[PDB]
């Protein structure tokens, strides 16, 4: 008769019951006020902002009248006001935000990770993590689709996983941004016209003109994966050590070691992305060579010949950009 | 001159900006103590929740070993110990939760709106405008592709939309069963498996075989449309009516109303359900009798033969699933 013990079980966990859902009341009170806060300190922060840019640009359209003697307290006005401008960065990098008008088009609810600072360091490292592992898969599934198969259905599956990929990459990093970074809004109309690309060759009518550019898409798309599996190394070893730069927990890092460590794997780095840029420039062009020849009439050759020329464009110019304020910054 | 203005703008700003960090800073322990309460919640329920399921299997297998005279207060006791697990879901219904092994490979952090109700009930209500703005565009676009085009481009274009409008859209509700539902995990294979079927019909290669059956395609999909516009009316005044329901202050809205209501609206939309349903089955078979013909040579026939049958097995068993419950509730 095992009864018993069930009982008291029952008032035990009575017992519990209401002691707990004392617990859950008190729980649902804190919650309300924090709420209150929470809308307080953004309609402030709100304010306080428009009325600094405001002043700001009177103090600026007035500037030119003045002379430079009494403009010197003028100068430190605005080297303090934009560091003010930072502080309220770092202020507002908590409070819940609103959504972007992309994230609204696909969601609509709020999410900001960042209430601390390691829910949000511990979030960039697993989107690392998963660029790696998808870049693992393509380019082995490329491999396959390259040199041993001849089919249509693979080539179709394998543009399917590209055009996947893509989109759920750039819904990842575009939670991230306004989390908080500077991602440098050419690098996901990147993703949109590589998406763009990818979905056109989908519908490739096959016939002679198809097999001329499979090799040179393939193998193209096997090299980029494979810049991506260095730049994955490259990438976490900066993030890891820029923590441990910011934590002086280990020891006193000094930011001379970081900044010639980093220099010298950039400087490494960058001869191979400027054999992937200048190959798919060299791509760009065999393909309206080949549009040229009389022998085609397929309007998916143009449209699949000018995404990989403005793709080349935006990345080789990004990519100096770059390099250049780098080496001002030194 | 108007410097003088705006230096003690600055001053009384920075008064503004000390008063505003205090507030910050008690706001950040504010939501450290929050936090902890949180952790303490759930692990508190999770223990709870298994040691109730525990005892209540020992005290199954131990039942039929007892006597009913005895037993009587064991029914009561599992009937109390259902409402116990639903009250159990009440309280966890605020309490940020885990997400779902399908999110988690999109995302990765924790988007809870249900903080409050209506937080939750302002965004049901959002997605259905987003699906009936969605079927607008497609029956539109569906009737230019059907009745005046006939090319390739724009029938990969309406296909496209598909494929996307599919996959936002399951994002959308697999959120909103976490947050709270009973959605019926059958409603979500649906859109894999219909995913699918727009996704072999975009690489088919046209010839003699495809304008056999583009016209029944597009004519469905107009349909199916069509059933989603009714739908939406149906759903939302459903909606709206169990809040003024719920919601006492308009009037003492009876159950007995609500339920004639709801009634007489689902009985009179049944007929269309079904004629669908047949519909998409004797498209199936038109389809495998197409593919029977030896004249034709493409896998794509049969792949998309199977996604119509399959999908019409499972709507047909599921619609009267509902209606036989929703009948015995009555
Ligand atoms: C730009 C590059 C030198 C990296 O340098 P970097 O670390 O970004 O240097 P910065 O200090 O300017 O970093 C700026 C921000 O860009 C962010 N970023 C996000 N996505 C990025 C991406 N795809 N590439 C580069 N930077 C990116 C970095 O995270 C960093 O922000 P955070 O560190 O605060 O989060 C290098 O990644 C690059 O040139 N990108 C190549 C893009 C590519 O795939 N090309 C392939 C051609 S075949
Ligand atoms: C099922 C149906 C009668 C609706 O009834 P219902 O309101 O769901 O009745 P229930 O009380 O069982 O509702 C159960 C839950 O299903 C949810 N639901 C979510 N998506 C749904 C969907 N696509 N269809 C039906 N119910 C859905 C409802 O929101 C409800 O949960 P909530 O009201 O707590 O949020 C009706 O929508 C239906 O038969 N669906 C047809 C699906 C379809 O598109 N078929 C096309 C064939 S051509």
């Amino acid at each position: 008769g095992p009864l018993g013990d069930c009982l008291r079980d029952w008032e035990d966990l009575q017992q519990d019951f209401q002691n707990i859902q004392e617990t859950h009341r008190l729980y649902r009170l804190k919650l309300e006020e924090l709420t209150k806060l929470q809308n307080n300190c953004t309609s402030s922060i709100t304010r306080q902002k428009k009325r600094l840019q405001e002043l700001a640009l009177a103090l600026k359209k007035c500037k030119p009248s003045l002379p430079a003697e009494a403009e010197g307290a003028a100068q430190e006005l605005e080297n303090q006001m934009k560091e003010r401008q930072g502080l309220f960065f770092d202020m507002e990098a908590y409070l819940p935000k609103k959504n972007g008008l992309y994230l609204s088009l696909v969601l609509g609810n709020v999410n900001v990770t960042l209430l601390s600072k390691q829910a949000k360091f511990a979030y960039k490292d697993e989107y690392e993590k998963f660029k790696l592992y998808l870049t693992i898969i393509l380019i082995l599934i490329s491999f396959t689709c390259r040199f041993l198969l001849n089919s249509r259905v693979t080539d179709a599956a394998f543009n399917f996983l590209l055009v996947w990929y893509y989109c759920t990459l750039t819904i990842r990093e575009s939670i991230l941004i306004n989390n908080g970074s500077r991602i440098k809004g050419w690098w996901v109309f990147h993703h949109y016209v590589s998406t763009f690309l990818s979905g056109v060759m989908l519908t490739w009518p096959d016939g002679l003109m198809y097999q001329k550019f499979r090799n040179q898409f393939l193998s193209f798309s096997m090299y980029q994966s494979f810049v991506q599996f260095l730049q994955y190394y490259y990438q976490s070893g900066c993030l890891y050590r820029l923590r441990a730069l910011g934590e002086r927990h280990t020891m006193d890092l000094t930011v001379e070691g970081f900044q010639s460590w980093m220099w010298r794997g950039l400087t490494f780095l960058l001869p191979f992305l400027f054999f992937g840029h200048f190959w798919q420039l060299f791509n760009a062009l065999t393909l309206f060579n080949l549009a040229q020849d009389p022998q085609c009439k397929e309007w998916q050759v143009l449209m699949c010949g000018f995404p990989f020329l403005l793709l080349f464009l935006g990345n080789f110019f990004t990519t100096l950009r770059v390099v250049h304020h780098k080496f001002h910054s030194q």
